[PDB]
């Protein structure tokens, strides 16, 4: 078993499947997790990438990419699985054609507005991403793909996902999504795929208690990210074990995964 897991930031792979992916270590399975937004930011930063860095407890100029790239190789060493940090600028980095900034701060209000831009921009980094993954699949030759299902609708999350649907359509590799956490706990589940594929029927994991255990030891390593991810309640771990206790309320904790599929008369 070769599992190459693709995640948009640093932290959705271990946030939303760390159990599924300490587990496959624990089977003997070579674990691949690459994460896409993982670029190296250079200043000048943004005003939005200056505020989102002291968010993260950083000064406003410190170099936050390093910073992250550390905290997950942390999180995925205590995982027992690899990593690997792709070249792609998370959205509050990246500039449009025509010079701005692709994230803008608003005042009064809490999540960042992002500029209107072009659909071939768009076409445009998804193709890149694309590119990227399939090199990858060569290099690593996995069994299994593994990416988000971008609950939540985050352009960084369907960006990475519609990226690696096409990339291992191409290359003949079983894909399959996991449900976004804590995404899910707060917004529907219903997502768009692009034309052509659709999900299958859901699978809820059945993980030992000491994965469990594991995962949520290896979210703490994402330091930076405590006060974005416990939000008002200081209750993540709570709110991720509550998920798992309806997704199997005669079992344990799990992670929720579809099989994407093609649709028929595609
Ligand atoms: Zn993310
Ligand atoms: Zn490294
Ligand atoms: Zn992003
Ligand atoms: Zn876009
Ligand atoms: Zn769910």
């Amino acid at each position: 078993t070769r599992l190459l897991a693709i995640s948009p930031h640093l932290d959705d792979a271990v946030l939303s499947f760390g159990a599924g992916l300490a587990q496959a270590a624990q089977d003997g399975a070579n674990v691949l997790v690459y994460t896409v937004f993982a670029g190296a930011a250079q200043p000048p930063y943004s005003p939005a990438a200056q505020r989102m860095h002291t968010i993260w407890g950083l000064a406003p100029d410190d170099d936050a990419v390093l910073y992250r790239r550390k905290e997950d190789i942390a999180a995925l060493d205590h995982l027992r699985v690899a990593h690997r940090h792709g070249r792609f600028l998370d959205s509050i980095y990246r500039k449009l054609p025509d010079g701005r900034w692709l994230t803008a701060h608003v005042e009064g209000r809490q999540k960042l507005a992002v500029n209107d831009h072009s659909p071939d921009s768009d076409h445009d980094l998804v193709g890149e991403v694309a590119d990227d993954i399939r090199s990858i699949i060569d290099e690593f030759d996995p069994t299994l793909v593994v990416t988000c299902a971008a609950i939540g609708e985050h352009p960084d999350h369907e960006a990475t996902r519609d990226a690696a649907l096409f990339a291992t359509h191409e290359k003949n590799v079983p894909v399959r999504l996991w449900e976004d956490l804590p995404y899910a706990v707060f917004k529907s589940g219903a997502v768009e795929l692009p034309q052509g594929f659709r999900l299958g029927s859901a699978d809820v994991s059945s993980v030992k208690p000491e994965m469990r255990s594991q995962k949520f030891q290896a979210v703490e390593r994402y330091s930076s990210q405590m006060v974005l991810l416990n939000g008002s309640e200081n209750n993540l771990f709570d709110r991720l074990d509550e998920h798992a206790r309806q997704n199997a309320p005669h079992g344990g904790y799990g992670e929720t995964t579809w099989p994407v599929v093609r649709s028929d008369d595609s």
